[PDB]
């Protein structure tokens, strides 16, 4: 019941917190059970706005956040562990990118692997990460979608992509001389490792230079986003096909099929 | 050169980083380079400690270190990027247990599934959670060893156990009808998932109890260091099977032979 908190906060002593940390992670949790509160993300967070409410600090709140997040991963609930991260501070962004910007740039590629990386970060809209990550065992050619492995601890995604796309792919892995995982590696002394995101960045400025506009990687899983919309794609599923409970694969490979993306400009 | 850095800024911008952090870790990223320090986690630690005999706080130091980790993770360079990790508060630890102890509380355990977990925990010194995570897979019976994977971004590590310990694995795995990948599991109304690191303390709390002796999991993996020193086993061996550049594999299945820790009880 409770001789579970006392081992909880060894256990922290242990991992090399402080033991002021520790008396207030400890505080913190045991009010948490104090309440009723239940051992999961939802009653975490309606825990914590009810002390915002009551006034607590930026800080006060993340250490609470924390707090709740290390008990969890004791409790073993790593399910509902990752699930509280402290929202990221949403910026404005760039004016969204037009039909025919996104044509000049995609056309100013030097080569076929350039083209498929911007083509995909616009037509998949996916994450700088998503695609330095993505592995071309995850190209489905059978169901025609890409399959976004879920991250440190998110969850799989599934981006339905045109023929002309898979076409492209299949026409650029042929021409593949390596053993790599990825579908995308860069030329170094050690030859044919993966891309970072520096160089995913160094990239995308430089045909956003050739087709004269300052342009970053994020531009264009945006204009991904607006695009999807203004054709008529509802929020919700686009807000699927993105990532950040009716969820469905036969209708995103229809509703994608819609937009008619990527055909719009190759 | 540089117009990398105005890069990795909006990066921290996208990633919802505070301006005026993005204002900071864009300073010492340039001085850093500045002093001329390549992109590894040896010249960051050449360059914090400078600032800490320059008299910088740890709030401070502690925001450089992960404005670096932050631009290696950019660079790609996630090698030198998980080295940073800034060292754990060191504590002092109960009294190491005897091999009177040791003995008295596996013998104490109701079930081999218990007394397996002890014995791994002590005869291996695992960690709670190398423990909790184990793959079956990763016991070896041909060389004779346990496979402990790295972690998170640590590395794989090697430790080899005794025949005695095999033997009760096997023993212990035919007895299992469930398809869990795990060397071990709890049973729950969803049958057969994951122990917790709440679980392994539970149980250890149990069986010290009966053995009359306020314990913890660390205890049993610091006794294993302790014996295996006393036992006269060199530091660095039982550093490396710990884990926390001469290395071998031959030489620790001989070595913890010499040792016969865990047949000194079992
Ligand atoms: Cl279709
Ligand atoms: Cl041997």
């Amino acid at each position: 019941r409770d001789d579970t908190i006392e081992e909880f906060a060894t256990y922290l002593e242990l991992e090399g917190k402080s033991r002021n940390t520790v008396r207030m992670y400890t505080y913190y949790i045991s009010k948490f059970f104090e309440e009723g509160h239940s051992p999961t993300a939802r009653d975490a967070l309606r825990f914590l706005a009810k002390l915002k409410r009551k006034g607590y600090s930026t800080r006060s709140l993340n250490l609470v956040i924390q707090a709740l997040k290390a008990y969890f991963k004791f409790e073993g609930l790593d399910s509902e562990a990752e699930k509280l991260k402290t929202p990221k501070m949403p910026k404005t962004l760039p004016k969204s990118l037009t039909e025919e910007e996104v044509r000049r740039i995609i056309n100013a590629a030097e080569t076929l692997r350039d083209r498929l990386i911007l083509l995909l970060l616009y037509g998949a809209g996916l994450r700088v990460s998503e695609l330095c990550n993505l592995r071309v065992e995850d190209v489905n050619f059978e169901y025609g979608v890409i399959v976004v492995r879920g991250g440190k601890g998110g969850k799989d995604r599934v981006v339905p992509i045109s023929e002309s796309l898979l076409s492209e792919i299949k026409r650029y892995l042929e021409s593949r001389n390596d053993d790599s995982p990825y579908l995308f590696v860069e030329m170094k002394r050690k030859r044919k490792d993966k891309l970072s995101p520096k160089t995913v960045w160094r990239l995308v400025k430089k045909y956003g230079r050739k087709a004269g506009v300052e342009l970053t990687p994020h531009q264009l899983r945006h204009s991904f986003a607006t695009h999807m919309l203004e054709r008529g794609i509802d929020i919700r599923i686009i807000q699927e096909l993105l990532g950040h409970t009716q969820i469905y694969t036969k209708v995103s490979t229809k509703h994608l099929k819609e937009a008619v993306k990527k055909a719009k400009l190759v």
